[PDB]
């Protein structure tokens, strides 16, 4: 069974937060939603004023790393309207992460509607701004009150939002220079990389950390004793070139264990399929692959995909110690320009489309 | 710099909770609390037992930004109460700060706050045989921020809980293992040798696998080859005649998916001390644990860890087929000596300098 948005209560605030120089995930909206897992079945959902949470101090979430999360966006267009890009699929994978932790399930549809819900208590929060969204944070915890490690029989799910500014604030996409070194490892086969649970995130600070101090941006998590690219900090991994059979195509690792599923990756592989121009593939590509097409020039746009920018460009990427220039600035970045622009109009009610979820 | 166990603040209870047990749900009167931020360490503080405030971003919950330990204190028939080989723990505690980005403190403060705590709920720990308190540090995250990022906030606590013999009636009762390669615990390069939560709510799933085939444990595989590497969240020995007819006791070696644990290493010492059988840490595939059965050349399969101190193994179900582990049969000789050893040692029926008096 699941708790139902019919049963929805809404404790307003009386505390409003002052309203806002937007750093991501720093300014929370004045309510959340909060729903309860036990013996019982769940409880009601209630959104509520943004507060602390109470936990007792052996919670399965915070030693165990009983937790996933997600992450959307909730676009205002221009005529004011706010809608959610394709957060069906963020439902779904938010499931499949539920079910790979042994914690509660629940409807995707009741829940999709409690967030539309809490969206539109706080729809003020919502900057319009160009390139501006609110970030929409959806968590599920395991709350046992036990050291055992099991099934948890009690859980907490929680969604709290975050107003955001544009991603490239210059009005422009600027490209990152990327950390490849096979000494770090995201994820296995095997393993749980291909979930957003929070334990594949908290060892790769140390990663990033290194990244810096090696004068990079983000880290490319590298992948097997072939060196196989499978995504770039937070975000999927694309690839624009001219492949070694002399056939123009985007490229992108296939969903194999080691990748997360993005919901931008999703859409970048529908809007590519649909235009047909070109050939569009999930394969897995090697550090080996990429130099050589460098060497031959036939790379022409490098990019990460996720919902922080929708799509990042690379122009850099040093391999153990050699520098290696991307070319993607230097061909538009045309694809990349391409796929924002077309998800912009989508995104901010330009142009109706089925991947919109009216607020 | 470090908090300092001299800054204690300690806070009694108001209203005491009532003694005695299923572990890890009965917990103790007080808690060690100390708080990390921008200005550094706060003062730690000995207060009653209650929950925390988490701010609905904090990073312990999102990016998994915890870590923990477990270690046991034991009350001696002289009522002293006394904790196994402490400061393992605390070395193995500060690796998996400085692994997840979170912040450094001094061994030997957080140990003596410790000892100071359980000197405060002494009368927590249990005497009958077999028992002990269970010692739960925990270290995490707690940045109001959905960013990926070194925390600039944090909190250390340890709660304690009296724990009941692992045992029923005081005799080593074996386990089934299942050994399914899909299922992989920790890879090379990863974080599996250290003690972070991450690990383990992965192996919920599995465990439950584990349950729905006939089996009570898990058996982590690693590599092509199959590579014996831990057993549950236990580390892994076999007693056995090696291929070169030599007897030995072999344990996987710390090459990066094995958790170093505390009683391994003291069955390891223990054993080298006994200078009686060879001991090696090497890797074990399931290929010469095969063969080895078929042979007739294992004598024991056991876990070592903290819930247990060993636990030996008579089934392994591979590839859809029993495998039976004479480990009863063969006594279990070594197991039953490791066990009476560190029960004498851990009791204070030996003097030892592997024990810490509180
Ligand atoms: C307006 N900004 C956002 O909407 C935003 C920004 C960052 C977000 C964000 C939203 N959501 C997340 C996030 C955090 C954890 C898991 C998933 N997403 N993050 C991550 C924070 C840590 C850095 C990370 N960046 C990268 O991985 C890369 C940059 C360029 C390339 Br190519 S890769 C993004
Ligand atoms: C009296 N009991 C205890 O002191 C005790 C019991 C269990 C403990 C316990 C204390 N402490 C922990 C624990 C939990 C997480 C990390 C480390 N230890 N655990 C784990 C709980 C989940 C099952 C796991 N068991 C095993 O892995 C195996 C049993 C037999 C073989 Br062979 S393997 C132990
Ligand atoms: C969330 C996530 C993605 C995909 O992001 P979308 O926003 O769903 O496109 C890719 N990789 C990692 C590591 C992630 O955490
Ligand atoms: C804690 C732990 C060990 C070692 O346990 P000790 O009690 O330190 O001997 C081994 N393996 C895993 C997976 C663990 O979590
Ligand atoms: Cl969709
Ligand atoms: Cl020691």
């Amino acid at each position: 069974s699941s708790f139902k948005a019919a049963d929805l209560q809404l404790e307003m605030t009386q505390k409003p937060h002052k309203k806002p120089p937007l750093v991501f995930g720093k300014t929370f909206t004045d309510h959340m939603l909060m729903v309860e897992w036990n013996d019982k079945g769940w409880g009601q959902p209630r959104i509520q004023p943004f507060q602390n949470l109470t936990l007792h101090p052996a919670s399965s979430s915070l030693h165990y790393s009983l937790q996933l999360f997600e992450g959307m966006k909730a676009f205002k267009g221009k005529d004011q309207q706010v809608r959610l890009f394709r957060p069906w699929l963020n439902m779904d994978r938010m499931l499949r992460s539920a079910m790979r932790l042994c914690l509660p399930s629940f409807d995707k549809l009741e829940l999709l509607e409690c967030i539309r819900r809490l969206i539109e208590v706080d729809k003020d929060w919502v900057p319009d701004a160009a390139g501006t969204s609110l970030y929409v944070r959806p968590v599920l915890i395991g709350n046992e009150p036990s050291l055992g490690v099991s099934q948890p029989t009690r859980a907490l799910l929680f969604v709290i939002l975050c107003p955001v500014g544009a991603y490239f604030p210059g009005g422009s996409v600027t490209p990152v220079s990327l950390l490849a070194d096979p000494a770090f490892i995201r994820a296995w086969v095997g393993g749980v990389g291909n979930y957003k649970l929070g334990g594949n995130y908290g060892p790769t600070v140390l990663v990033q950390q290194e990244a810096l101090k090696r004068g990079c941006e983000q880290v490319l998590w590298l992948y097997g004793p072939d060196h196989q690219l499978t995504e770039v900090g937070t975000m999927n991994i694309f690839v624009y070139w001219t492949h070694e059979d002399g056939v123009l195509e985007l490229v992108t690792p296939p969903l194999n264990g080691v990748i997360l599923p993005g919901v931008v990756r999703q859409s970048l592989l529908d809007m590519a399929q649909t235009w047909g121009e070109f050939r569009v593939v999930e394969r897995t590509i090697t550090m080996k692959q990429l130099l050589r097409a460098l060497e031959e020039g036939r790379v022409r746009e490098v990019f990460g995909s996720g919902t922080a920018c929708q799509v990042c460009p690379v122009h850099r990427i040093l391999y153990k110690d050699r520098n290696l220039h991307i070319p993607t600035m230097e061909n538009g970045p045309e694809l990349i320009l391409r796929f924002q622009k077309e998800l912009k109009e989508i995104q901010y009610g330009i142009r109706a489309h089925e991947w919109m979820f009216p607020v």
